[PDB]
């Protein structure tokens, strides 16, 4: 599961 970063165009992995 990925979550969209507040900074558009970037993503990070969910902690859950």
């Amino acid at each position: 599961t990925m979550i969209e970063d507040p900074e558009a165009g970037h993503f990070h992995t969910s902690s859950a």
